[PDB]
């Protein structure tokens, strides 16, 4: 018996303004189970008009902030709808510097926190990921957020008899 | 032909004590692979009559500890015992903190080594896997140790004819 | 419907020399997707010449180096040969401490970017790919860089009638 999953990584722009962080911009592409959109704060009824099978936002104000946190950690909700017709779960998330215009942006360090919370397939249901992560210092920055998606539908390979 | 792997990520819940990050707690859950348990310091007989396909524990005592380290590093021996009957290896181990309450705990940056070895599906044999990572300094700290594992069982599909 | 796809970490011996990184000594082993052969500043012909699959490389003198980068900041670009007849891509690149002869080295903390280019699966296309690496100072060290690897020939099985 022989098992095999999916799993997939998407780079989200974001930026780094004292303790919040956001998706900058709008990417729009496909993908193995459909459909990528990714902006940042939309409500929960637009997130469901927007043509695409999983849709990635935030929480504009991610008032939730963990008590311990100083000037040099931020936080973000990202705020999910898949209607990919998969379970999934986010295995990995990791804040890199990026490079624009042959320009380095977001040369810093970098740990982060994010909650476990399997994101089902549903319709109506907008799930939501906290994430905090430490930088060293308080200065606003452009980077990327590597999110690590792993799917829940594993294929299962048995040779019966 | 195509191919195909499965890979899982477990979270195991850490305490960082000076020289010593062990597992704090103990969990028990069920995954593709089947059972999972994790407990400090269990014996090489105890992990044995643990009911569960995969038993992680630790050396008590992990002695083991590589030249060159500082007050800011601490070391674990991970201990495995694989009844999955799928070979398995550990492709990454990343420190990051933890949420409780409401609280951060773990709030530091982080880099960590771990040696590469195949984790054997077998019954009697105990897999040590030594990990060594860097923290900021040599204060205490819960944390969360995120081990990817993956599997060597590999699936190949041909279009033969 | 169910999708799942080949993931695959591979741990490239580097050296940090001021603002340039490199593959240090020579590995070459067999994989799922084939042989895989590893080592500095090949030619593009040379690598045509290497028996194996999967040939990874690099540019002797990694000329391009992003603007803002400082003394704690170190460049590679990766040349790879991708004859594994899969479509390759690099989902993540982290560079950790190694541990030779109960030695740690590369005991620092890290963050790194790297492009993101489709490998194609072509023979005669080498392709490159940029990774700057962020560190805690300008002083020379050896270390690994883990670079995960993910095929992009997904496996799709559906249950038709």
């Amino acid at each position: 018996s022989v098992v095999a999953n999916y799993d997939q990584m998407m780079r989200v722009p974001i930026q780094r303004r004292a303790k919040v962080m956001s998706i900058r911009g709008e990417r729009s592409y496909n993908t193995p189970l459909g459909k990528v959109a990714m902006k940042n704060g939309l409500s929960d009824k637009d997130m469901k008009d927007v043509s695409a099978d999983l849709v990635i936002s935030t929480v504009t104000a991610p008032r939730t902030d963990p008590a311990g946190t100083g000037a040099e950690n931020s936080n973000m909700t990202l705020k999910i709808l898949n209607n990919t017709g998969v379970d999934l779960l986010i295995n990995d998330i990791t804040v890199r510097p990026t490079v624009i215009a042959g320009n380095i942006k977001g040369n810093t360090m970098s740990n982060t926190y994010f909650s476990s919370k399997d994101i089902k397939s549903s319709s109506s249901k907008i799930t939501l990921i906290d994430v905090c992560s430490k930088f060293e210092d308080g200065a606003a920055f452009e980077a990327t957020m590597n999110i690590g998606f792993t799917s829940k539908n594993v294929i299962d390979i048995k040779d019966e008899i």
